């Protein structure tokens, strides 16, 4: 595999989303996978719609502002047969009428495949073949809240007890050594203002670190 994986400099990631007062980081973790794999299909990227799975993706099990699964949300879009465009369906952070619209999807897909529990070598793997990853990770912290620079570690982090998706961008290291100081770059949706540009580097290879390859996957298109 890749010492290292950036799929933001090869065109697969939109800018950072904020969901706002909703519990909704699920269907952003939905949208920036799919995101990725629709421009890995077609070469044109384009930004899709939150508010039509936190308003349409109830029968599958999610619950809108109130959380929700990534898995759920790729069934959602299987069985539903497509999911709109952010600007066709815009994002306003509240439970709202589902209001799809077949005649504005841009996206599609046939299920999903999921990355082994807890092993990061799998995660690593799907990341370095696919392209972005959704995860689901504990991040009920104030360090986390106040995140800035360096590689996140926090000693209170379960990997088991999860309460937020994010998505992996890739993978990377500190220094000259690729086998140490090692970690995930996570695209969060709290905004650009929130950590460094809106994305934070978790550690990698330390016993699978808040959860991040305990629920782990991605998309078929
Ligand atoms: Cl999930
Ligand atoms: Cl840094
Ligand atoms: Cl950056």
């Amino acid at each position: 595999l890749p010492k290292s994986v950036d799929w933001r400099k090869k065109g697969y990631v939109t800018p950072v989303k904020n969901q706002k007062q909703c519990g909704s980081a699920w269907a952003f973790s939905a949208t920036g996978a799919l995101e990725g794999q629709m421009f890995r299909k077609t070469g044109k990227l384009v930004s899709l719609s939150e508010q039509n799975l936190v308003d349409c993706s109830r029968p599958q099990g999610n619950q809108g502002c109130n959380g929700g699964f990534m898995a759920r949300a790729f069934q959602y879009v299987k069985e539903n047969g497509g999911l709109d465009s952010e600007e066709s369906y815009p994002y306003v952070a509240v439970d709202e009428i589902c209001k799809y619209r077949p005649e504005n999807s841009v996206a599609q897909d046939t299920g999903f495949t999921v990355v082994a529990p807890g092993k990061e070598k799998a995660l690593m793997k799907a990341v370095a073949t696919v392209g972005p990853i959704s995860v689901a990770m504990d991040a009920g912290h104030s360090s986390f809240q106040f995140y800035k620079s360096g590689i996140y570690f926090e000693p209170d982090c379960s990997s088991k007890n999860l309460d937020h998706g994010v998505l992996v961008v890739g993978y990377g290291f500190e220094g000259a050594n690729s086998q140490n100081s090692k970690y995930w770059l996570v695209k969060n949706s709290w905004g650009p203002e929130w950590g460094s540009n809106g994305y934070v580097k978790i550690a990698k290879d330390k016993n699978n670190h808040c959860g991040i390859a305990t629920a782990a996957s991605y998309p078929n298109v």
